[PDB]
């Protein structure tokens, strides 16, 4: 059915979870394009998540400043590591087919369920107490 489930230990605040259920709905849409060796609808799917990721890591640090997240500096970082990643995979997705597409879901989804799971997850309880949700 689909190559990442949702884990109750995904979970975080309710605003964010509808933003990390997207990613993984996109990961999920990008490995069935793969497996049906649509490479059209791959490289429009990996263009969707990439827009995604973008607004998505924007959303956490609007948070991050707003309400002063003692790390915003260190997630920011990260965040922006990965766009670079997403960046340079975007061109190997342009210039390859579904198998490269495929080799490179071994290593968005590596990244994006380790940092829902504990760099996201740092930010949780600080928020919660804050009133965020």
């Amino acid at each position: 059915d689909v190559l990442v489930k949702w884990s109750e230990d995904l979970a975080n605040l309710p605003s964010i979870d509808t933003q990390h259920k997207r990613l993984v709905d996109y990961i999920n849409d990008l490995y069935r394009a793969a497996r049906r060796r649509d490479m059209d609808k791959a490289r429009e799917v990996f263009d969707a998540l990439k827009n995604y990721a973008v607004e998505h890591f924007g959303y956490e640090e609007r948070l991050f400043a707003d309400y002063a997240y003692p790390e915003a500096t260190r997630h920011k970082e990260i965040h922006r590591r990965f766009v670079e990643t997403v960046l340079k995979w975007e061109k190997q997705l342009a210039a390859g087919d579904p198998e490269v597409v495929m080799t490179t879901l071994r290593g968005l989804v590596d990244w994006l369920v380790n940092h829902i799971m504990k760099e996201d997850k740092k930010y949780e309880a600080y928020l919660r107490e804050r009133g965020v949700s």
